[PDB]
């Protein structure tokens, strides 16, 4: 069976050892021959939000996804810094609004929520996101919608994990229930974790310091943990 | 938040070094506290289904679930032999009959269904099979049902894995569909992975020779891979 879309879900990569843990893995899928359409980093891709540790994620990724010929799609994580990131890794002006973005992939719709909360570890979707999320997805993708976000919308299996959770989820879940929306991606947790929320199947990828394969099929989306 | 039920999704022990494999991973989550509801091994047990395999398999694993007070849940796979897994393991007569069992935990159905083909590695699942399934499936279970069986209903992700898959999906989902099935625990693949099969999560334990935790809450089901 061949799928319609191959994304790479990698997260929780907290550089400032993480940076040859990231690079082993960079040229381990090299080497694998994976042409994936997008690569998508679920948050937490700086440890202390450090201009410096983007310039230097951005040296290491760049290449490597501009070779496979695949889109780069970054997600803001609750150690991010939104201003620096924007500087350092999007060469975009600097700015403390949330990471909120579109990126259409041929006809599969990938859409980039920002849950972090500047200077707090906890997650939160603020109430212009709300609108601006439902908004986009009154208008449906050809082959559907992937929602890239940091903090999962997941009940919390260890405590030391509800006080950094992502907060208010019902809100989130009135807007997602019903749309085009066929799986969210996440991180934050540092174990594969999978689960549904109203109705929407939600994978964890695993932290950096292995990673996700996503197939995405006419009919499922099917997430593979890559050692 | 407290799950309403906790369950354990080992899978392909291969037990014929794998002995030790297994060994060291029920001590690891006898040490770690963990009170499962149920221990559901998802095929392979045997990896030439050899009764002095399954002997060895019952002696390893039975007191370790004693002592949790956890219900233990055997599934057929492709390298088991149902009248030596009925014999050595169940203290049943022996039978080729498929291994097809429903089981209650408090409000909780645990369904295994046998998708084992006697001297083959494909998976099928036969028409009478289905009717069982249909039958039991009409009356809904309090809290749902957990699907436990080996080859996965999901697409196959590499080829040498699909002239091994579950053949003949569509009957499958046929029956499934709109009936109370909340997840389905499957085996096979040797790599973490999930996927929706007609709208349901199917969550695919890795190879023995880690496994996946299972929270069962009211409105989701959550799994983790444990390494
Ligand atoms: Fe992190
Ligand atoms: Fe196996
Ligand atoms: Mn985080
Ligand atoms: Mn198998």
């Amino acid at each position: 069976p061949r799928p319609d879309y191959v994304l790479l879900h990698i997260s929780d990569t907290h550089l400032i050892d993480a940076d040859d843990r990231l690079g082993e893995l960079l040229e381990q899928l090299n080497q694998s021959g994976l042409r994936p359409d997008a690569i998508v980093f679920t948050g937490d891709l700086a440890d202390k939000g450090e201009p410096a540790a983007y310039r230097k994620l951005r040296g290491l990724v760049e290449p490597f996804a501009a070779q496979l010929g695949a889109e780069l799609v970054w997600v803001m994580g609750a150690h991010d810094d939104r201003a620096e990131l924007r500087k350092f890794l999007l060469d975009e002006a600097p700015s403390m609004a949330p990471l909120d973005r579109v990126c259409m992939i041929d006809g599969l719709r990938i859409i980039v929520l920002d849950t972090s909360v500047p200077g707090h570890h906890h997650g939160e979707i603020r109430a212009s996101q709300l609108g601006w999320l439902a908004e986009e997805l009154a208008t449906p993708a050809p082959d559907g919608t992937i929602l890239a976000l940091h903090h999962p919308p997941i009940p919390s299996v260890l405590d030391m994990a509800v006080t950094v959770e992502l907060r208010d989820q019902a809100a989130l879940g009135r807007v997602l229930r019903g749309t085009d929306v066929r799986a969210i991606l996440a991180g934050h947790l540092h174990y594969s974790t999978n689960a549904t929320f109203v109705g929407i199947p939600v994978s964890v990828a695993s932290a950096t310091c292995g990673c996700n394969l996503v197939h995405v099929y006419p009919d499922t989306v099917v997430h593979s943990v890559i050692p």
